[PDB]
C-alpha cells in the first residue's frame, strides 16, 4: 500500500467504463495485490 494503490484505487472507483462488478473486481485486484 503506497501512492500507486492510492491512484489506482482512485482511478477504479471513478472509472464510468465499467460496471460494478467489474469495478468491485478491480478493487479487490488492487487490495490483493497492495
Amino acid at each position: 500500500f503506497n501512492m500507486q494503490c492510492q491512484r489506482r484505487f482512485y482511478e477504479a472507483l471513478h472509472d464510468p467504463n465499467l460496471n460494478e462488478e467489474q469495478r468491485n473486481a478491480k478493487i479487490k485486484s488492487i487490495r490483493d495485490d497492495c
